[PDB]
RNA sequence: UUCCCCACAUUGACGUUCAGUC
RNA sequence: GACUGAACGACUAAUGUGGGGAA
């Protein structure tokens, strides 16, 4: 009963295992192809995670967005003001990112021209701005459970025999955490009081990442294509989340959803989404050898991976990743131009420093508040954000 | 690096810039470790080193090391004492000068102690009346990283966005005022558009505000080191070098330090905006991440041995006051005040003996901090953030 | 069930050494 | 120098199991 598949909303579209099994093949599959059959450099991973999507029930229409791996966060020194490094390099978090450069991608076919426009997953919405087409649905793979509340309590598979949570009921369990900076584990944010600073992290002040599991809850509260895109497009859900390794159906739910129930007044279109949830038939063993270093990431219509210095969040030239939030700022400034004023789903006009832009999504931006409240009320934390530092810029 | 070079000071060139750095920084660091049974002290544990040097003459081991500190955090605002019983700041560079205040008052009483011991006080009669430095000596300071607040906050591992020098084609004016948050090492900016902090207020939970140690050093840049009280006896007295031991970036310190308010304006006569030496050191150290110790250390030339300060609170482990508290330094101040003839004072002693009413007394130096004050206001930089009135109102004995 | 105490385990940095690539 | 791959040591702050308690 522990590690069985969870269904998803009240009319099931897909089979379960059948999926699970799909998603976990075509990714793991198209990492193959990427890596030469994983005789490549960059192959070696220790955590593998990726994006599927689908256009309906044919699981042959089935196509691989994202593939990323990678285990591990920036260093204090190495954070950019001028937003050209990757903060967090953690498979699943890179594979968000390497989405949302699909995402901006299909909104740029779109107001290509009208031929094109039949080939763009997005279409008008009623409501203003652009909505997914109905039989769309995007899956996350992550090839082992997602660090914080998933994985925290039994970091090692089941031994099944349902082996549920003997001590479901711990203050610990379903606390937000986060990564610390050179020490391992996830910590809670409560033991460790809040509001970052940029000199204060220079200076030595670990720095804090949340964990991947704080990260996905709030995935499925205010969506994966966070504020900027939200400004052009209506809020997207993963429509499942499989693990490759080390699931524990118990804890997977609470992590992914359960524990945040309590949340009230989401904006319009905004909700809390319950993906399907499931493991794989045949689990992945786990992979010899130190962790290393970079993290790799793609997305379909690249012609190459590309490599990172997760420890810099930079690559090895020191060259800024096409992931960074310099990179995505410029796509979405970009769009904004192209995208008639009559044709966004928020209006409210702010200057072109990053921060700022952020704050026009009024909406997403008060779901993130409803987020926030959930956590705190139901007892498990402030969340805990970068140094305020770390928006303010421009585009040159 | 273009970035990674001393920048010459607009004071007095006595020694090389990078000798001096790497004298006073093996000096402190030396100091340091003498205090601690070489480092092996339960109290050797810092995340910041901060001290004092002070040079006779040109020959560059004619030093002295005038105090040693250490420290990272700032009171509780819960904890704060309306007697002047606690220290408010604890960082590193601020301690070092609380202690150096303590070496200028001994140095005072040396000179109108004994007549012999005139010859032996760095401080002489001056023309101008009250008291001045001696005509070649110099105080330097060291920290072992960058000032928290505006010089600090930059990506060192990133190129200078060189500001055009053609108006900011989007808009620019760093430099801004900054906070130390409670509770934390780290800084924010201060609300453009704020309130004030209250007495009874802050007691209860509100954020309590300090300035920035980089808002703090470029105050002493222009007020100089010696504070409002000292400098009713003595001149204002200039740090003439600034010296650090990582996260050394020549245009961002230069910025913090004087080159954002250069904009100011009718300073008093002795008052100046001061243009110290900056420089990093040859081997500087490297960022160690992990907690920072809730202890501040401090040490001045005289003392046996250190005085450890829980910072949170201001006062040390058994809840004795400091050596540095207001209470302290007024202490020692009215034992100077008695001892100098009322014709020698810089200001005449009119307003009662309240710490607050004291301050008042040095006239000049008021000016100054207000001019400073305007400077940053003028300059965009945002308004300076005082402590209640309420901080400053009581007595001695 | 929850917490406490003690013991034993589990899970990103640092240092030492060894092997290679540009 | 940077990157890469294996060994050993020592840190990190949560978390697990057990024994004993407590509500
Ligand atoms: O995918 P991630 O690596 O976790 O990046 C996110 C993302 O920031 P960018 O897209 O700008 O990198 C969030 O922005 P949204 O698009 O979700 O709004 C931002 O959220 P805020 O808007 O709340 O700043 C959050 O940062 P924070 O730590 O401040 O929540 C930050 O994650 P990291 O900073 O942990 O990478
Ligand atoms: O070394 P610091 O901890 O920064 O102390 C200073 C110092 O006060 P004390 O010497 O009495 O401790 C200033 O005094 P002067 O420079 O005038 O001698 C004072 O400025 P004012 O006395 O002019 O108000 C200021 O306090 P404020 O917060 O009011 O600026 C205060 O800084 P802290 O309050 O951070 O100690
Ligand atoms: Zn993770
Ligand atoms: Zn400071």
């Amino acid at each position: 009963p522990s590690r069985q598949p969870i269904p998803s909303e009240g009319l099931q579209l897909h089979l379960p295992q059948v999926l699970a099994d799909a998603v976990s093949r075509l990714v793991l599959g198209k990492f193959g192809d990427l890596t030469d059959n994983f005789s490549s450099p960059h192959a070696r991973r220790k955590v593998l995670a990726g994006v599927v999507m689908t256009t309906g029930t044919d699981v042959k229409d089935a196509k691989v967005i994202s593939v990323s791996t990678g285990t591990k966060c920036i260093n204090g020194e190495y954070m950019s003001d001028r937003g050209l490094a990757l903060n967090d390099c953690h498979a699943e978090i890179i594979s968000r990112r390497s989405l949302l450069r699909f995402l901006y991608t299909q909104l740029e076919l779109y107001l290509n021209n009208k031929d094109d426009q039949k080939r763009s997953i997005f279409q008008k919405s009623e409501r203003g701005g652009f909505r997914l087409k109905e039989n769309v649905q995007f899956h996350l793979y992550i090839s082992t459970s997602p660090c914080g509340d998933a994985r925290i309590f039994s970091p090692h598979e089941p031994i099944l025999e349902e082996p549920a949570d003997r001590h479901p009921n711990r203050k610990a369990r379903g606390q937000l955490r986060t990564k610390i900076e050179s020490g391992e584990g996830t910590i809670p944010v409560r033991s460790n009081a809040s509001i970052q600073t940029w000199d204060g992290v220079l200076q030595g002040e670990r720095l804090l990442t949340m964990s991947c599991s704080d990260k996905i809850a709030r995935w499925n509260v205010v969506g994966i294509q966070g504020s900027l895109l939200s400004i052009f497009v209506e809020p997207i859900y993963f429509s499942s989340i499989i693990l490759g390794s080390l699931y524990h159906g118990d804890h997977l739910s609470r992590a992914m959803y359960q524990r945040i129930s309590n949340i009230e007044d989401l904006p319009p279109l905004y909700t809390l989404n319950k993906p399907l949830l499931s493991g794989i038939s045949n689990a992945e063993a786990r992979q010899p050898g130190k962790a290393p270093n970079f993290s790799v990431n793609w997305t379909v219509g690249d012609s190459a991976i590309e490599v990172i210095n997760a420890t810099t969040g930079k690559d090895e030239l020191g060259r800024a990743s096409r992931l960074c939030k310099h990179a995505l700022y410029c796509r979405w400034m970009r769009v904004h131009g192209k995208v008639p004023s009559h044709l966004l789903r928020s209006k409210i006009t702010k200057p072109n420093v990053y921060h700022e832009s952020k704050l026009a999504a009024k909406e997403y931006q008060a779901a993130k508040a409803r987020l926030f409240t959930a956590f705190i009320k139901a007892g498990l934390g402030a969340w805990v954000e970068k140094p305020t530092e770390q928006d303010q810029f421009s585009l040159t």
